[PDB]
């Protein structure tokens, strides 16, 4: 169902001198749902109830989101694709998931997994996914009404935007949600980037790494790498489409739709499908997680 809620009880751990939050409930092999900007662990929480006791149910915050630790200082050059990587795969060995491990990811979650993915698929059982960066991106793959408000973000005009103004939390969130989200669901949205400055840098940072007409080289690079081994990989993959969507349609949803051994399912949404459609998705992840673990 729907729900402000949060899935079960938020966990802390220390990772390179910081505490990163996470939830980590139930035994039996992981369930990993990445959130990317400007979500948090939250963004899973009337999806993953579906997975209940078909394994381990995992979902982080990323550094300097959700309950996770502020990087500190904060500045322009805090909180790029490579320093969450860096987190993340500290977190994830730190959260000891052995070698059959289903993916369920989202925007950067989706960067973040793929790429994790790649660099271990001994360990990879299944690989879901649903508006995500499938490949390096180009202006073209935006929609037309998203477009101007991102170039926005990689320009001057970005710390005002964000950092003042919060609009990625504020604007794009609710702007990209068809279903009018609640009091209390956008107060957990809200809640880590409440304080105007570097508290929000995270939300900035992030439009500013995306791959896009081959800028910035590294993640670009990163991106290039796994949508070549995706296209080829034989790991099971589930491809959450989304009507109208946002992201996955187009050149990007032509290529996925490339790759091997993979079931499709379309659910209404643009961008966070997950609070339009969370019932729709955790039956279809389910489903997926049961035929990988008969
Ligand atoms: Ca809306
Ligand atoms: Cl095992
Ligand atoms: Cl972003």
């Amino acid at each position: 169902s729907l729900g402000a809620k949060p899935f079960g009880e938020k966990k802390f751990i220390e990772i390179k001198g910081r505490r990163m939050a996470y939830i980590d409930e139930g035994t039996g092999d992981p369930i990993l749902f990445q959130h990317g900007n400007p979500t948090s662990s939250y963004l899973w929480r009337n999806i993953m109830p579906h997975c209940a006791g078909l394994g381990r149910l995992i979902a982080c915050d990323l550094i300097g989101m959700g309950d996770s630790d502020k990087l500190d200082p904060s500045g322009p050059e805090r909180y790029t694709y490579a320093e969450h990587r860096d987190y993340l795969d500290a977190l994830w060995e730190a959260l000891d998931l052995g070698d059959r491990v289903v993916l369920v990811v989202h925007d950067w979650g989706s960067v973040l997994g793929f790429d994790w993915a790649r660099r271990h698929r001994e360990r990879v059982q299944g690989i879901a996914y649903m508006e995500a960066v499938t490949m390096p991106l180009e202006w073209a793959d935006f929609p037309e009404q998203d477009r101007d408000l991102f170039q926005a973000f990689r320009s001057q005009a970005g710390e005002e935007l964000v950092l003042q103004d919060n609009v990625f939390v504020e604007q794009v969130l609710p702007g990209l949600i068809l279903r009018p989200l609640s009091e209390a669901e956008m107060a957990a949205y809200r809640e880590p980037f409440l304080a105007a400055g570097e508290a929000r840098r995270p939300t900035l940072s992030w439009p500013r790494q995306i791959p896009i007409a081959g800028t910035p080289a590294d993640v670009v690079a990163i991106a290039r790498d796994y949508a070549g081994w995706l296209s080829e990989s034989p790991i099971p993959k589930l491809f959450i489409n989304a009507e109208p969507g946002a992201l996955t349609t187009g050149r990007i949803r032509d290529f996925c739709r490339t790759w091997p051994n993979q079931t499709e399912i379309t659910v209404a949404g643009a961008h966070f499908i997950q609070e339009d459609s969370p019932d729709e998705i955790g039956a279809a992840i389910a489903a997926f997680v049961r035929r990988l673990r008969p």
